[PDB]
């Protein structure tokens, strides 16, 4: 919404840039004007053949006499025109170069200037400006918004004035040479803009319906795949498939209805567009029989108008490129024009010599850019004597750290003044101020150069002698020399990561070359290992005594030798003096001392599509007819102008022109009829395989075992996404692109035959010319992409050192040296600049070449069409035909290169979708094999079970686990932590077979037992019961599948679960909807319902996995009261974390490290004193 003044945007265009644009826009206008003139001459050549075409047939008497005056007219005329076109092509060769070259030159020259000014502006902003902005958005604003500016002031402007030239020069020749047809062509324009407006309304309203249609099926998939362990537990795998299959049926019917309506839309749209033209051209014919126009002029205005009319559309993208470049230039120029109060690039203020370093802060009130929300300094008074070293202590607020900020004049105070020597800090140069202040901060930062270079960021003029003394004077010399490459080592975020106390000494050496008169030491010893701290601390003490120093730290070790110590309380200075004095004061300082002491030929995807042997053959056959039908319009056009250039006697003409225009419209309606079919047929054929794919995939997905859904690679969202995309992508490959790619190869095929068999070696010429300009148009775009990738590679090297500069900013400004990064970024940009110069000559040559090879190609089209062909006995009417036939058949093949990614994007989406069906599990619920025992009673026999989870085969959970529980008993299961408690329930449910050992139920190993039958006698109840969106009676009836459960039977379960209080309390009762879609209710209810569906099954084994986990107060007492009634009549395994409710259990088992450690009845384990009695004691007390 915000934008820029048009002149301010080119403020950096001066002298030549202003000329380049003027000459560029000039030749651009010349380039545009060139095309409608090309059409104007195409009318005069018709007139030439038309006068001879009328007189040659008018003879029917003399033959040799027509070999004289006729050919003489032709050779003076045709050579005059051919001489004229050859000139036009040389014109576009020059102006198209001038057009694109100059604008890309002015763009490159300016964008170089933008970048430099704009990075200069970034480094010039005071710190308070950064505290309110994100540096990351800023740097991306650097590389992206400048790119958008380049796109707008580039060669697009030349294309714009080229297009307006075609537009203006279009209707000028349109109006002057024939004003009537223009108004007639504009009259059908609202119809063409109204038919394409029905597309913006149909597409935008139906693309939502499908995204709503599958969102009903994709919602089924998401509550299933999220609750997958519950559907697997109760074996609703046939229902949840069925229940997704039923939503796929509706998505199919809505998909065929969309295929019917959308194909009715296209066909009617084209048939209105084509009829609109043909009426404007038939009524072109009505004006030649009346002698208001020449047969040549009708063409001249008809093309020049339609050329200029479509030239409007070909200019619209360049407008939006200019405006976006303006809007992008706003926030950029806003940074360049913005002037600071502090600078640091300013050459102003005093530069005191013989600085002695007496510092005082007077009544400083300050607040960071958070402003009125917080005020961190409520007045202040502090002097530090020259040579002395003052230490600042504080409990919190870190108002300590603020004084180092103000002493650098990173910000100015709200009220008060900071004074170095006698002068206010605001009178001294900002740069000289920071050159007389050395700074060592908590986190040290080192730039990605050599050690000597990071030290060289202290001062630019320095010799390895002074680097050596500096590092040796910060005892950092002994420790780099051992490191290889000597001073020539590397540092940075990337490469040679060092010890913290080692990085700080390089920072101390960096600040030491600064020979500062003032020293600021903020938190430097803090957050550092204890032993290297003393190594650094020796350097800090060796860095002082030549300087006045303010130091801030939480290490009270460094503070004793400070000449004065100062404590803060709420930004107010409270205590000051020597260490001993503050201790006698017994205040804040004393109080803090005591405290601290694979693309491949996949045919099988088409073999599954072979479910419909018809529906394709209908579309293909119907597409090829549409293909062969489409040049016949060019054949009609060729003979509407043909017979009427070849007229002779004029009485018969008016009667035929009505006949062709009729045929045309019969040929368009038979084109409508065939194009509805080829769309509907593929549409239906695509939507039905969409179901089969999503059915078989969702079937095969319910076939894998829990081992697969635990994979971090496969989550519920990633599976629904994999489910939707892959099915839609393969639909597109077999859908429109294939009907179109066969319609078009039939288009060119039925066109090339007509052209080849009519014109001899005429067609053989055009088949030498057209492929070359097509290839030359491709190699242009390859070179285009190559230059694009290359410039991206070498401007990111600049933006990379810009990245380093700006997100490490507060350090660089503390060291000054902005002019360093300033110069480095300039040297970095100098390569893309001198590269951007070559870009202009390259784009100009290529574009001018492809334009010239289009104009020269058509000079050869007529000079060969006449002369050697028309001095013979071949006819203009065919040359017209071969043009439209070949040229349209070629531009119809241009759709093949556009639908190419729809094939690859589908094959890749196919690549996964064939794998996902064929993958078979270790434990398949679908296998009908298994024992299905007859005897009812249930044991559980864990024996030597070692188990590790397939996702994390690192820490074992179960290793040598052995349990046995009789029928009708409760097996209490206590654990130190982890799923060692829970893995038992997962292995009995056979979510996994154990690594070693075995688990048995009735004496039979479950591993050889039937998988589905096994789970059918299991009453699993988890800690968070997931309930699908449906009737609570149906969430309950979900406990027994393969059979519909009686109402009184699901009532019996709700009676058991003690949930029947709601189930009548609701207005709907058992038919109320739950799942946080129809109704919401708390967890105690959800849980009871899960108990209800558990015991609908009438299991022989309950499995209670921390059922009271998320629950509170009386809700626990009632759910436990339901669980305690559910057991005592069944085999039970309970791992609930309430050991008070576990006292009345028949056997308690303690799990240690996957081994069973300690077991027995409650009082038995309570008589023993160990883990279980440590467990019961810790909760009962707490
Ligand atoms: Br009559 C008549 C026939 C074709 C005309 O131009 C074409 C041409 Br040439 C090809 C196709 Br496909 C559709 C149309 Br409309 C015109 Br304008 C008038
Ligand atoms: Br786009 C384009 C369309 C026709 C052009 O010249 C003609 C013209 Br004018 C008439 C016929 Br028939 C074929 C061609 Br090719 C040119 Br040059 C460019």
């Amino acid at each position: 919404k915000p934008a820029v003044s048009v002149l301010t945007m080119f403020r950096y265009a001066g002298w030549l840039d202003r000329l380049y644009m003027l000459v560029g826009t000039l030749a651009a206008i010349i380039h545009g004007v060139a095309l409608p003139l090309m059409m104007l001459i195409f009318g005069d050549m018709t007139d030439s053949f038309a006068s001879v075409g009328q007189v040659s047939k008018q003879s029917t008497q003399m033959s040799e006499a027509d070999k004289r005056a006729m050919f003489a007219k032709l050779e003076e005329e045709m050579t005059t025109y051919a001489y004229y076109y050859t000139g036009i092509g040389a014109g576009v060769l020059i102006v198209a170069y001038i057009q694109v070259s100059f604008w890309c030159l002015a763009a490159g020259r300016q964008i170089h200037k933008i970048r430099q000014k704009f990075f200069h502006a970034i480094m010039n902003q005071e710190i308070g400006w950064f505290d309110v902005h994100d540096v990351g958005e800023l740097n991306t604003r650097l590389t992206d918004d400048v790119s958008k500016i380049n796109e707008g002031i580039g060669d697009k402007i030349g294309m714009f004035f080229q297009a307006m030239a075609t537009f203006f020069g279009g209707f000028i020749i349109g109006f002057t040479r024939g004003w009537k047809l223009t108004l007639v062509i504009l009259a059908i324009s609202p119809v063409l803009g109204l038919s394409a407006g029905i597309w913006a309304k149909i597409l935008s309203s139906f693309t939502d319906k499908e995204l709503h249609a599958y969102a009903k099926a994709g919602a089924v998939a998401e509550e299933v795949l999220a609750a997958i362990r519950t559907v697997i537990a109760f074996g609703g795998q046939k229902k949840e498939l069925e229940r997704y299959n039923n939503n796929l049926e509706e998505a199919k019917r809505l998909g065929i209805k969309k295929a019917i309506t959308a194909n009715i839309s296209m066909g009617a749209a084209f048939l209105l567009i084509a009829a609109s033209y043909a009426l404007a051209f038939w009524y072109g014919t009505s004006l030649v029989i009346s002698k208001e126009y020449s047969i040549g002029q009708v063409l001249t205005v008809f093309f020049s108008v339609l050329i200029g009319a479509f030239s409007v559309g070909q200019a619209s993208p360049n407008i939006e490129a200019f405006a976006n470049a303006r809007g992008a230039a706003y926030e950029v120029f806003k940074i360049i024009d913005n002037k600071p109060s502090i600078d640091s690039f300013s050459k102003s203020g005093h530069k005191p010599d013989n600085i002695q370093g007496n510092l005082e802060f007077k009544n400083i009130h300050f607040s960071y850019p958070s402003r009125k929300e917080v005020q961190i300094l409520k007045g202040l008074n502090l002097k530090v004597k020259s040579g002395q070293t003052v230490a600042l202590v504080g409990n919190s607020g870190c108002g300590k750290s603020t004084t180092v900020q103000l002493m650098q004049r990173l910000y100015d105070p709200l009220d008060g003044m900071v004074s170095i020597d006698g002068q206010d800090i605001r009178t001294i140069n900002v740069r000289y101020l920071r050159e007389i202040i050395g700074v060592v901060s908590q986190e040290p930062v080192l730039f990605a150069t050599t050690i000597a270079e990071n030290i060289r960021y202290g001062r630019e003029d320095v010799t390895m002698d002074e680097i050596e003394k500096a590092v040796k004077e910060a005892n950092a010399y002994d420790f780099i020399m051992k490191l290889p490459h000597q001073f020539d080592t590397l540092v940075g975020e990337r490469g040679a990561q060092l010890s913290g106390g080692q990085k700080q000494r390089i920072a101390i050496a960096r600040a030491l070359v600064r020979n500062p008169k003032i020293l600021l030491l903020d938190e430097a010893t803090s957050a550092l290992d204890t032993e290297s701290e003393a190594v650094v601390q020796a350097a800090l003490d060796k860095a002082r005594e030549g300087r006045t120093t303010i130091v801030i730290a939480h290490r009270l070790s460094t503070v004793r030798n400070a000449d004065v110590i100062a404590g803060f309380d709420g930004g107010v200075i409270v205590e000051q003096g020597n260490h001993d004095e503050l201790m006698r004061e017994k205040g804040i300082y004393f109080k803090l001392v005591m405290t601290q002491t694979p693309p491949a030929s996949f045919w099988r995807i088409l073999k599954l599509n072979s479910t419909e042997w018809p529906y394709f053959v209908v579309g293909i056959f119907c597409a090829i007819i549409n293909g062969g039908l489409q040049p016949a319009f060019s054949v009609i056009f060729s003979k509407v102008v043909g017979v009427f250039t070849n007229g002779g006697p004029p009485e018969t003409q008016r009667q035929n022109s009505n006949l062709f225009s009729l045929l045309f419209l019969i040929l368009g309606i038979i084109s409508f009829i065939t194009f509805f079919l080829q769309g509907f047929t593929f549409g239906k054929a695509g939507e039905i395989l969409t179901k089969r794919l999503r059915y078989m995939v969702f079937k095969s997905m319910l076939r894998q075992d829990v081992s697969w859904f635990d994979d971090p690679k496969n989550t519920t969202g990633a599976l629904t996404t994999r489910l939707a995309n892959d099915a839609a992508q393969v639909k597109g490959a077999t859908g429109s692109r294939l009907a179109v790619i066969f319609q078009n190869i039939a288009n060119l095929g039925t066109g090339i035959i007509i052209s080849l068999i009519y014109g001899w070696q005429l067609t053989l010429l055009l088949l030498a010319i057209v492929p070359i300009i097509a290839i030359a148009g491709v190699v242009e775009m390859k070179m285009l992409s190559g230059q694009a990738l290359k410039d991206k590679k070498e401007l990111e090297g600049s933006g990379k050192i810009a990245t380093e500069a700006i997100e490490n900013f507060r350090t660089v400004v503390s060291l000054t040296r902005e002019q360093k990064f300033e110069t480095m970024y300039a040297q970095s940009l100098q390569i893309p600049y001198r590269n951007a110069m070559k870009k202009a000559h390259v784009f100009g040559i290529t574009f001018s070449f492809t334009q010239a090879m289009m104009y020269f190609s058509y000079a050869a089209a007529f000079r060969f069409g006449a002369y050697l062909v028309t001095q013979q006995l071949m006819t203009f009417e065919n040359v017209l035909l071969v043009f439209s036939a070949i040229v349209f058949g070629a531009m119809a093949v241009g759709q093949v290169s556009s639908f190419a990614p729809d094939y690859a994007k589908a094959t890749v989406s196919a690549s996964h979708i064939i794998r996902i069906i064929e993958k078979t599990p270790e434990i398949d619920s679908y296998s009908t094999q298994g024992l299905k025992p007859n005897m009812l009673e249930g044991n559980v026999q864990f024996s030597g079970v070692v188990f590790n989870y397939p996702t994390r085969p690192s820490i074992p959970v179960l290793q040598g686990l052995s349990l046995e529980v009789k029928k009708g008993q409760t097996l209490a299961l206590v654990g130190s932590s982890g799923c060692g408690k829970s893995t038992v329930v997962q292995l009995l449910e056979r979510f996994y077979d154990p690594m070693a050992g075995s688990v048995f139920l009735d004496g039979k190993e479950i591993k050889q037992l039937n998988v589905q039958w096994l789970r059918a006698q299991l009453g699993i109840v988890s800690q968070e019961p997931i309930l699908f969106d449906c009737s609570i009676a149906e969430n309950i009836a979900y406990g027994d599948n393969s059979r519909v459960v009686s109402y009184e039977e699901i009532v019996r379960a709700a009676k058991e679960a003690n949930i029947h209080q709601f189930i009548d309390s609701l207005p709907d009762k058992y038919n109320t909807r739950v799942g946080d879609k129809g109704t919401q209710l708390s967890g105690g209810q959800k849980q009871r319902i899960a108990i209800a569906r558990a015991l609908v099954r009438q299991p022989h084994i309950l499995l209670l996995d921390e059922a009271t986990s998320a629950l509170d107060t009386e809700s626990e007492k009632v759910v436990q009261e339901a669980l305690d009634k559910a057991r005592e009549g069944r085999t039970c395994i309970v791992i609930a974390h309430r050991l008070s409710t576990i006292q009345n259990a028949d056997l308690i088992v303690v799990i240690q490290n996957g081994k069973v450690k300690e077991h027995g009845t409650h009082q038995q384990l309570l008589a023993q004193k160990g883990i279980y009695f440590s467990m019961v004691s810790v909760q009962a007390g707490a």
